[PDB]
């Protein structure tokens, strides 16, 4: 029993983390095989961050340029490419700290743990999402970026976040481990801002299951709806969507516990209406949306 968000174990990512320095510039690189992954914008310049012409400082760069720091161990370039936002140097030594791994790209809704890092040292580890508008609300410093998100899905682990920035409603934007952001940012320091955030609308009513699951009754109620009506009523609250698919996805607690999900939206609907007065679902008096269905399974059952 007990619930709580719960990030995945850190070692297999600690074991990646290195330091990279450009001129002045420092910041995380993640070292995985021969290949050391970074933000691109390690080799900007104080007067080059709002319009920098990133293929041509790189051109301008020889490997000699970049300082890599492993522990004690400097790390030799001996190449250097970019893919789309990401900065790959080529170093003459593998990590033998190496995992199995993968990159992936998720969408919105997605949750991933972020190992938050300094100077290429693990500071702290916490879970996060993928907010729908591609942000994510995140704990960054400066000097944090190039710190990675990622799932661990046996002993595998899947990096799905690299990164780059904060915005100036203090929400974080960054890549996948291909360089590509995630939403509509650019790794510039012109003005930019986030579109307007909305709830998880499926993962909210997986974590109602996964109360019903832990023994919670009490926002239980015996109507139903129709999905066309709920989603009528969730874009109220600026709540997301609720599609077929996430019905589908929801079909296994459904089953677990007997409530059919249209049953679990017309409960949702109603505590939108009330609040919870005074009351708390798995601990929270707000409703959580950073667990997804699949979190869900896996912790509770
Ligand atoms: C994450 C980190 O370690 N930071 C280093 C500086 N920085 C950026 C430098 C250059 C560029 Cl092109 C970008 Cl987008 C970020 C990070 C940051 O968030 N900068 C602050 C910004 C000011 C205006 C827009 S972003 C912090």
């Amino acid at each position: 029993s007990g619930f709580r968000k719960m990030a995945f174990p850190s070692g297999k990512v600690e074991g990646c983390m290195v330091q990279v320095t450009c001129g002045t510039t420092t910041l995380n690189g993640l070292w995985l095989d021969d290949v050391v992954y970074c933000p691109r914008h390690v080799i900007c310049t104080s007067e080059d961050m709002l319009n920098p012409n990133y293929e041509d400082l790189l051109i301008r760069k020889s490997n000699h340029n970049f300082l890599v720091q492993a522990g004690n161990v400097q790390l030799r370039v001996i190449g250097h490419s970019m893919q789309n936002c990401v900065l790959k140097l080529k170093v003459d030594t593998a990590n033998p700290k190496t995992p199995k791994y993968k990159f992936v790209r998720i969408q919105p809704g997605q949750t991933f743990s972020v190992l938050a890092c300094y100077n290429g040292s693990p500071s702290g580890v916490y879970q996060c999402a993928m907010r729908p508008n591609f942000t994510i609300k995140g704990s960054f410093l400066n000097g944090s970026c190039g710190s990675v998100g990622f799932n661990i899905d046996y002993d595998c682990v899947s990096f799905c976040y690299m990164h780059h920035m904060e915005l100036p409603t203090g929400v974080h934007a960054g890549t996948d481990l291909e360089g590509n952001f995630y939403g509509p940012f650019v790794d510039r320091q012109t003005a930019q801002a986030a579109g307007t955030d909305t709830t998880i609308t499926v993962n909210v009513l997986a974590w109602l299951y996964a109360a019903v699951i832990n023994g919670d009754r009490w926002f239980l109620n015996r109507f139903t709806t129709t999905l066309n009506d709920f989603n009528l009523v969730a874009m109220k609250y600026n709540y997301e969507p609720l599609t077929q698919d996430h019905v589908d996805i929801l079909g296994p607690l459904s089953a677990q516990t007997g409530i059919a999900v249209l049953d679990m939206c017309a409960s949702l609907k109603e505590l939108l209406q009330n609040g919870m007065n005074g009351r708390t679902i798995l601990g929270s008096a707000l409703l959580e949306d950073e667990f997804t269905p699949f979190d869900v399974v896996r912790q509770c059952s």
